Formats: structure tokens, sequence, C-alpha cells
């Protein structure tokens, strides 16, 4: 039959792709083809418009599969080609090892580390949900899609995937369709050796809904009326169990050694042959096999084409939604939305950033339809939560509604990170954002890192920054978690010294579109710096208290700005005149132009770096550096800063050293370099 | 009665540390009074000998509880006294705000960031299976002891004790008693609100045993039965699921607000009242609840007195057994072990450290009965399994036995890396290591950084460190990574170049007691280098090519140091003597006297870095940095090395454009600093 060509043409592309690299994964492929062909014959995509904010979505979570990926995008007419993957795996292909978002039309998110995709489709399933409950109104269903996610035993052991599915059960994402590769093949070999656990049992413990199709190698019949059934339960997630042959049809089949391996030319000759293709060709694509999969997209196009007109006649039936939609599909935030970030003078009250967050969180939200957050249990910490929002949740729980934009994430850090991507994946302009305490951003490290890969504007909003927040005690405090974010490419790192800096983190988290954003605030007041405003503090870095006749330059961040200004008044008693930057973004700054950043840090004066953190990073931007590269410690913070000579004093001290180390020496600014 | 007594003295001592501090958490503790109680006396320890091999071992893996376990450990007469209850979360104390193994005598691991303490407990009764399989035989019960843990709903929620659960199922270790505090609360408030999955079921679904106490506010008699039940089920690990109420006996019982911060003063007096204390009183200990405690800890004491007797005769019957085991519970390894690490030379052929790390393993393993370890999925690729030797697995798989020492850990990095912390944890000289790709050793950020806290001696051996991993591109390929982890304290972060630097690794990863080492190795081959030796490289840095009139030194780690050899010799043709200096740990270097660290550095020559990734800690070491602070690429590795000009022509001509930079300059060792 034509679908029988259909999946014997895709398994060979991928096969033939992983032939012309020497490298790759043939052995998922070969098993999931069929599975492959009957989920995008169901699916709603347009190959001419990737964007299109009603298609359904596709996630490969088993990212190493990609030559399957990349194969359904070739045989559909994306722009990918047959001569891309020819290119597979090789330097500068549109056709790279692991899918990623920013490089592949049709990848809507950035997959290979194991446990991901399918955490970033409950994230593209939640947003679906929140986008049709904002927007949707009788006879006018502009969004109705579904999320497709394939995933392995690979993705089934991460811990991530237990986090996001327990949270997608929780709520009751009917429209995501998940499908498990049950071919019990990891890289280990047996899944007996590690993988015994009834997977089935645990999916319906989360309260997902189940279909098992025995013969998934072969019975496309079933995986359809498994995609039918499982649209039918509007209340449940579903997983379908596909049980599956690892490299169905290789001499190897059904052992570790085609998991990730070429597979032998004979073998590959054998393949054609069994399926009636010629074993002397690679890369063959029937024109049955295009015709077919031609009529499918252009009945999909001519869904898109009606629902660009339900599109414009919504806009006339309710003109205000129609016209916020339109803005959040054309990518713009509301007209002067910055004009509700609060603005703060040094007479006003002392005040945790914490707590500034939460009051930028409650002018903002209001005014900006695409902000939706959360918090990992730690809303009232966090402060994440702006009064009277609803939150989002099934509405038949009683505890929100799917219009709520305030998540409740539960003790799932790693799953609200990859979550987050999926919302940012979803499009529509969504803002999105998750609190934690910094120090456990870094659980989620797996799926930050794929935010800054990936180029989504996620938001984490990081609290209990340093050895400010006290009594918890080392275990809590931050010591390494901001080099290592910084040191990480394209994650914008916020460190905001007060209320004026917080804002302009704020403007550039939201503003952003492709850098996503840390924001590490205080759980301890801070006064408000005579100084600082929105306007400088959106620099990333700025002179603070510029001192034309400075013997030093001290440059700090956050908590530490205060304790430098402090410590400037301590040197002029001994003599000595300092100048301050604030650097509340080292991101930001470094983007700045050459100019504007030496005058923030010139040549001729020693610069100190203070920041109660890791000294690794700071040496960009400064001569010597007073930082913490040791654990903190139990007890009230005031004596922990004391402890650490974090002090007014203790800055002085160190700064007049640095005068005196430099005495007839020639600085010039860090910033200078030999290359 | 007197047990009823004892449950208000825990009770009140843990409110009274609480209100004492004014900070911590007393809901957990006043919910898990009655199963801390029951629990302690089915335990066998002793307070004068925490580290008794055959002890039970407990473990609070809702850390935030503690005020409940230092109770436990004042009432038990451990080295922990009422007077350090009184400094509960005060700068310096005996009692932080979250146990920590390295200051609270009888706290075996470090807790607080949740979801660990259970692995911990995983990996504490999967060292207890393997050293009870390796040294018990007839009549000779060398190990027969039982671990207990007490988690929580958020314990629960995070993804890495999913993982540790379904491998602690699958590896059927009966020892282990886990406790659910089924309190229905957490910071968020109800478990309604993000935690609806049934976690009995889950936990059956991974082969768990199961006892459900309706009652666990009172029903001591229903939790002593569960242990003993647990006892009888040898082929599960058990869930005791405990329905308490958080904050029994408090007017806020019930509720989110007990959860976190003291309670109110006339809370504490009515709690006091109802249980027959005096509510003008604090810190009360009845002498009725001391002498009980106390019967119980003698009875314990004699216990220990038979096994000491028990290991005598052991010591007779099984001569060589008998010495194996003494020589391990003194902290020794076999003498003149490191006889068996492999030597090389420069006429040796190129050789993948990866490979090197397979070889190293392959001679040392029998050689060294205490190491044991693993791979998360990545046997064949870490190449962390010796040949010939047999997997941990229960014997009635047919897989392996406990006896084995290979580790098939899954796809479960997290969850691998805290079970690593609580085979250290066991004790008995344990080395273990754990593979995985660097790039996801991220993914077990949450526990690498408390084996660093914990000052655990585990090893990640993590393979495919660079972008010279080639085709599976940017997600796969580390940047950040061993900034992140040279940024946190405590962390050994070897990167060796050839078979002599990955022979020094392992020397110190293997003789370490007190700091976990990250082995970071490469997929591809690398030369072996004139200079190198096992006694030069355990330095952690050292001249590998001295050159008394240097105009440049260039230091470099791993496959960079055959890079920077092969720069000298470009530079000699351009008129330039360079020097060049190996770097294999950073904090092995940081660790030697200053004089030796300045023979390597000196003062009065430009010293260039060169590393494929983050330049982030480089300035400590070097005057201008040459490494890789953006992703990597998909394609084959040489070509990506030449994409980002990691060549010998592109080292030199930095390496040039650095000593132009210094030209009538003045230079002191980046080692100089003024403070
Ligand atoms: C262990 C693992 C593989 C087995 C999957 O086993 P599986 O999901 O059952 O797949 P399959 O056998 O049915 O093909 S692939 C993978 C690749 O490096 C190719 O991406 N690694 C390494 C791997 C480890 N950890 C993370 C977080 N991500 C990973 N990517
Ligand atoms: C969310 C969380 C709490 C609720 C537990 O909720 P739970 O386990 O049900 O406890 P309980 O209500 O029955 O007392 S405590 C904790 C403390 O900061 C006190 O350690 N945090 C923050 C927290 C978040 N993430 C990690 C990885 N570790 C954490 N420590
Ligand atoms: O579990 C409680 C954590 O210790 C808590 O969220 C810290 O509370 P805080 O907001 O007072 O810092
Ligand atoms: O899944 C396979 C990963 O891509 C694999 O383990 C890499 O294999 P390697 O050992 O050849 O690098
Ligand atoms: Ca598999
Ligand atoms: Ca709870």
């Amino acid at each position: 039959s034509v679908d029988q060509k259909a999946i014997s043409t895709i398994r060979l592309l991928a096969v033939d792709a992983v032939a012309a690299a020497n490298s790759g994964h043939p052995g998922a492929p070969l098993g999931l083809a069929p599975a492959a062909h009957a989920v995008f014959k169901k699916m709603r995509f347009n190959p001419k418009d990737t964007k299109w904010i009603n298609r359904d979505r596709f996630v490969l979570s088993n990212g190493h599969a990609c030559a399957l990926l990349y194969s359904m995008l070739v045989l559909y007419g994306y722009d990918l080609t047959v001569e891309d993957l020819k290119k597979f795996r090789q330097l500068g292909s549109k056709t790279p090892g692991h899918p990623e978002n920013t490089d592949v039309p049709g990848a809507e998110v950035t997959t290979g580390p194991l446990g991901q995709g399918i955490c970033n489709g409950v994230g593209i399933a939640l947003a679906q949900a929140q986008f049709a409950a904002t927007y949707n109104k009788p006879d006018f269903p502009i969004s109705d899609s579904y999320t497709y996610v394939f995933l392995g035993d690979g993705c089934l052991m991460e811990g991530v995937s237990s986090e996001a599915s327990s949270l997608a059960g929780h709520l009751q994402l009917g429209n995501l369709i998940a499908f498990w590769d049950d071919n019990k093949i990891s890289i280990d070999g047996s899944t007996e050796v590690a993988f015994t656990e009834d997977v089935i049992a645990r999916y319906k413990s989360y309260g997902w809904h189940i279909v098992e199709v025995s013969d998934a190698d072969t019975d496309i019949t079933a995986i359809a009326a498994a995609i039918d059934e499982a649209k039918k339960v509007t209340n449940k997630p579903t997983l379908v169990r596909l049980t599956t042959t690892i490299g169905f049809g290789s001499l190897a089949q059904g052992t570790h050694g085609v998991h990730g391996a070429p597979l032998k030319a004979d073998d590959i000759k054998q393949l054609k042959t069994k399926w009636g293709f010629n074993p002397e060709e690679s890369f063959a694509v029937p024109a049955e096999v295009t015709a077919s999969y031609n009529e499918h997209v252009a009945e999909n196009q001519k869904i898109q084409q009606q629902w660009n007109e339900l599109f414009a006649a919504y806009k006339q039936k309710y003109p205000e939604l129609g016209a916020e939609l339109q803005r959040r599909l054309d990518g713009k935030l509301p007209e002067n939305w910055d004009k509700a970030l609060p603005v703060y003078t040094p007479a006003d009250a002392a005040v945790a950033t914490r707590k500034l967050s939460e009051i930028v969180l409650s002018k903002i939200i209001p005014e900006v339809p695409e902000i939706i957050g959360g918090s990992a249990d730690l809303t009232p910490s966090n402060l994440t939560k702006a009064k009277g929002t609803v939150d989002f949740q099934p509405a038949a729980t009683g505890l929100g509604d799917y219009s709520g934009r305030y998540i409740r994430y539960g003790v799932r850090e790693h799953a609200m990170g990859a979550i987050m991507n999926g919302i940012a994946a979803f499009g529509a302009n969504y803002k999105n954002y998750g609190g934690t305490f910094l120090n456990f951003v870094s659980y989620a490290a797996g799926a930050v890192r794929l935010s800054a890969l990936s180029e989504f504007p996620i938001t984490w909003v990081a609290t209990h920054d340093s050895i400010g927040l006290g009594e918890d005690g080392p275990t809590h405090q931050p010591i390494e978690t901001l080099a290592h974010f910084r040191a990480t490419p394209n994650i914008s790192v916020w460190r905001p010294a007060d209320g004026n800096e917080t804002s302009a983190a704020y403007k550039s988290a939201i503003e952003s579109t492709h850098t996503p954003h840390i924001l590490a605030l205080t759980r301890q007041n801070l006064p408000q710096l005579e100084g600082s405003s929105i306007e400088k503090a959106s620099k990333g870095g700025y002179t603070l208290v510029q001192q034309d006749k400075a013997d030093i330059i001290i440059v700090a961040t956050g908590s530490e700005v205060s304790l430098a200004v402090d410590a400037l008044k301590v040197l002029e008693g001994q003599g000595i005149k300092a100048g301050v930057v604030s650097l509340p973004d080292q991101l930001t700054f470094d983007k700045q132009s050459e100019e504007y950043k030496l005058s923030v840090l010139p040549d001729g004066v020693p610069i100190l770096s203070v920041e109660v953190m890791s000294t690794f990073g700071w040496s960009k931007y400064s001569h010597q550096q007073f930082g913490l590269n040791r654990f903190g410690a139990s007890g009230k913070a005031p004596e922990i800063f004391k402890l650490f000579e974090f002090t007014p004093e203790g800055v002085a001290e160190r700064a007049a050293k640095t005068v005196a180390f430099y005495k007839g020496k020639d600085v010039v600014s860090p910033l200078r370099s030999a290359f």
C-alpha cells in the first residue's frame, strides 16, 4: 500500500542519513516510523507556516532519533531537503545530531538531553490550555490543538519526566498525547538490567489515560485508533504504549548495537530489498509517497485558511480580545507597558528585592496578559503571585481555572524549567516565569542550559540569593550558582541592588525574545540607592558614584552595592577616593559599546569587585576580587556577613590594599585584552 | 505512659528549639515524633560510637524537620546536648538549620535540599547489601543492618527520588524502610493544589512493599508493627505511609503556617499543659524518658560488644577476609595499591582519556575491593566496567549478585550522584564512582554540591568532555561545566592530558577521604606527552616544558596541553620562546605551597591559558585566556576545533599577540594578589 511504502521510505531515509554521516542512531527511527507516519497523518500543520498558532505540535523527546524527525520534515516539504539529510551531523548543516529549534524548521524545541522533550510537551499543552481558555468563545475555537510527544525508556528513567508527568496528570491536560517507544533496549542493553518498573501502572497513578498498541511495528490502524481514543479523554493526558522492535527490519533488530551506530552496508541492502526498494539507491523518495503526503499538507493548508477567516471573524465579534491576540501573534508587547514598572527614589524605604519583584509583578501582570508564571512550592517565600489572580488549575478541581495565570509547580524545579521552555515554545508572546530559591535553580540546570541554547525568553525568579538568607544555612546559600549561569552562553543573570534596578531587570526579562533571564533576588532588605535609575541599570552596568580623582573603583552587584557605597565613606576617612560601579547584569553590560563600557571601567585606576559569592568571572571587570569561595553558615545573616568581613570596614581594608598594590604600576582597564 | 511522655518530650524539645532561634520548622517534628520514637526504639546504634559499621542508619530526608533529629540525638546521649538545642540555627552551633554530616554527630548525610536523603538511603542500603555479600559467612552476620528514612511530600515530588525509588525497587533492597510523612501540606498549602498522584500505587509500580498506618499521630504500636512487617519482606524496599497531622497538637495543626515558622508563645503553653508539662519551662527532659532511652542504648551497646566478639572470631575463621575488613574499617587502602596504576612514556600510542580510565579501572578494581561503581546507561561509552566483573543485582534476577561491583544506574544521573553519596556515607572505605557524559553531570548538580559540602570522596567518570566529542553537537558539548564545579568549594576537577596524568587523577580520587572528584575525560585520542609523570601531575599543576628565556608560558589542561606543545613549535619559527604548564587539577594545584606554585607560574612572563571551554576561573593562573564561551556545533570534532581556531596556529597567534600586548609592561604572576 502507499502507507506501507511511506513507512519504508521514512525508515530508509533515516538509515541512509546515518550511513552518510557514519554517525548517529538508526534503531529508534526504524522502530518508530509506523507511529511517526500515523501521528503526522493525524496532525494539523503547515510546512510553509511553521508558526501557525493553532497547529498541532510534535516533540521528539528521544532526540537521538532525529533522523526520523528530519525524514518526516523532508517528506512533508518543510524547509529541509534530501540534500540536507545527506549532510546529517556535518558541520554547519540544517540536520544536526540532535534537533535544535533555532536551526531546524519544524523542531519546536531542542532535545537530545533525555527527559526534556516530554516536559516541554507538558508546557506546550499547558500554554495551549491557558491560551484557549483566554481567547476561545462560542463558535470561535481559536485554539484547539494537540501536543504529540514521542519518548523512550531513557526519558522515562530521568526524574524530570516523572515530575512533569505527575504535574500534567494533576492538571488534567487532555490535549497531551505521549507515545512511549516500548522497545526494552537502552545503551546498557535490556531494560531488564535497570528499568523493571511497571511504567503503565505508574502513569495510571499520575492520572493519565493509557492505550496499549501491542504490535506497533506494523499496526498503524491501532496507532490511529489510539489517537482517536486519546482525543475522547478530555480530562487526562494519554500515554500510548508502542511495543516496537528497536531497529525493526535490521539483521541486528532488537539489540543495543542498533541503538547508536550506523548499520552495516549489507544490512542496509537487505532492508531495501525486503521492502521493495533498490539496494543500489540511497535517499529514495517514491513519488506516490510525496503525493500522499502532499494531499495531507493541502488539506491542512485549507484548515489553516479557514482558521484565518475564523480569526478575522473573531476580531469583528470580539474587538478587544481580537486586537490583543493580534498584537501577541505579532510578537509585540502592549504599547508603553513599561510605564507600569515601579520607580523609586533614595527617600523611599529599604525593601528586599524579592518584595520589589512581587511589587513589579503586581503592577505588570494586569497590564501584560501574556505573562504567566508560578513557583516550585515557594509562593509565600519567592513572592511570585500577584494578589487577586487565579491559579491555573482545571476547573473540575475547584482550585482555579485554565484561564488562570499562576502555576503551582510543586517541588519540581527541573520540570518547572523544562515546562517554562515549552510555554515559551508555544509562542503567542508568552513571557513566563518560575520561582524558587537561587540555590535550587541548580536542580534544573539541564533545562536552564536548554533555555539558553534554544533562545527562549523564560525568567527564573530566584530569591534567597546568598548568605543573606541566614539561618537555613549552607545547604541553601549559593556560592557557585551565578558563576555557573554567567559562564553559560546567552543567560542574562540580573542581580538588582534596589527598586530601580529590579524594574530594569524585569524590563529586560519581559522584553526579551531570545535570552533567558535569572533574577537573583534577596531575602533581606536593601536601601534605595542614590544614583540608580531604570535608564542607567538598563545598560547592565553603570557608574553609580562618579569620582574624577578616583584612587580606586569598586564594582559590585545586588546587596553588595550598598556595601560598596558604605565602604566609600570609610575610605574617605582614610584619604582614599573611590568611585562605585553597579553591575546588575554582566551579559547586558558586555553587549554595550566598547566606549560605553570603558566609560564605566576606565584605564588608569585599580578596580576591586565585591560580590558575596564566587569570584569566577569577575576578572573580566576588575583587577582584584573580594568574594566568597567557601560554603556558608547557619546563623543570623548579619553575623554571617561580619564573619566573612563583608562589612564597610572589610571592603575598605581590601580597597586600601588594592590601592597600595598598584602604587607605581601602570593600570589599564580589565576590559582591555591582547586578542 | 513513659512512651507517651517520651513523644511529648521530643515534640516539646523541637518546638522549644525553634522558639529559641525564632526560626525553623516545628510542623513536621510535631507530626513525626511518634514515628521517630518508634523507629529509634527499633534501631541498633551506639551514641558513643557513631561509626559502628553494623549500626542501623537513619536519614532525615525532610531535613527542614531537623529539630526532630537533634532532639532524638540529645535524648539518646549523642555528643549533642540541650545546650546545643538552645543554639539551634545560631552561627557556629552544632545544630544548624539543616543537618550537616560534617558538623552533627549522628547525621549520616547532609540533607535540606529535598529528595536527596531518600536517595542517600538507597545508597546506604546498596552499600550494606554489597558489603554483606562480600563479607558475611555462615554463623558470621558481619553486616545485617537496616536503613530507615523519613521523607515528606516535597521529597516525593522531586524527580531525583523517583529515579532512586525505581532503581531501589529494581535492586530488591529489602533492608531499606522508608516512611512517608503523609500530612497533605507543603509550603503552598494543601497537596491538593499540585500533588494529587496516588503515591502508594506509584511505589507499588516500582516493586516496593507498602504498609499504611492510618493514625500515625498516636499509633506507635502500628508503626512498630509496620517495621516488623517490612523486615519480613526481604526482597522489596518498603514504604510506610504515616498519616499524620502536621504540627499535631498546635492550635495551628493541619495548616501550612506550622510548616516553617515558630509557634506563638500561647500555643506553646497550651501544648505543654495538654501533655502534662510545665508551660513555664522550656527544654524539659523528664528523667523517666532519659532512663527508658538509656535502657535501649545499654542494650544496643551490648549488641555492639557481641558484634566486636563476632568480628574477632571472624578474623580467626576467615583470616584473609578478616584482615581486609579490618584494613577497610581502619580507613586504609591496600599497601602499595598505587603500584597497579599504569605508567606511560612518550613512545606509547595515543589513547583517549576515557580509554585510559578504563585501563586504570581494570588494573585497580582487582586490587582494591572497596572500589565499586557504575554508569548512568553509558557503560560502553564511558568505559566504566572492568571486563570480567559481575554486576550488582539481586541474584533472583540472574543478572548479577549483591557481591557484584558494577552498578547499572540506568538514565538516572541525579539519583546516581545522591546514591554515590550514600555509598560513601556507609563507610568501610568505599571508593565509589559513577559514569556519564560531562555535560550531563549537570543533571546531578543538586547531589554533586552535597558531595562537596558533605566531604564525601565520590568520583564522577565524566567522559566526552568537550567539542572533541563531535557529531552529537551542542546539546552534549560542555562549555560552562568545569567552571561551575571548579567554582564550587571542595571539588577536585581533574582534566588529564594523557596516560600518566590519568593515573595521577585516579590516585587522587581513590586516596581522597574528604573531597569529591570529577574526572573530565575525552572521547578522542590524545598523545602521550614528553615530560608528564604521575609524580608531577600529582601536584595538580606542573611545568611540562621549562623554558628559561620564555617570552610566554602557555597553561593548559586535558586535550589542550598537546595543542599548546604544538603551538610552541609554531612560535619557535616566529622567534618566540614558550614554556608549557599542564594544570590537570586546579584544586590540587591551589593546595601546593606558594613557592611551588610560583615555580610553575613565575613573575616576569606573560601567561596565556588554553582550554576549549569557559574562560571563567582562568585568570587565577593567567594574564590572557583563550577559551570557548559560546555553544558548540554538530560536526566531526577536528572540524569544530578548526572552526574555533583551537589549532597550533590559532594558539600561536594569540600567544604572539599576548607577547606584544605586554611589551614595555612589568608583569607579575597571576598568583600575586593585593589581599
Ligand atoms: C543514555 C542515553 C541514550 C539511551 C536512551 O535509551 P532509550 O531512550 O531507550 O533509546 P533507544 O535505545 O530506544 O534508542 S541516548 C543518549 C545520547 O547521548 C544520544 O542522545 N544517551 C546519553 C544521555 C544521558 N543522559 C542524558 C540526560 N541525555 C542523554 N542523551
Ligand atoms: C519547598 C520546600 C519545603 C516544603 C516541603 O514540603 P514537605 O516536604 O511536605 O514538608 P512539610 O510541609 O510536611 O513540613 S521545605 C524547604 C526548605 O527551604 C526548608 O528546607 N523548601 C524549599 C526547597 C525547594 N527545593 C529543594 C530542592 N529543597 C528545598 N529545601
Ligand atoms: O521551608 C521553609 C524554607 O526554610 C522557607 O521557605 C524559608 O522561608 P523564608 O521566606 O522566611 O525565608
Ligand atoms: O546514544 C548514543 C550517544 O550518542 C552515544 O553514547 C555516543 O557514543 P560514543 O561512545 O561513540 O561517543
Ligand atoms: Ca529504549
Ligand atoms: Ca507535607
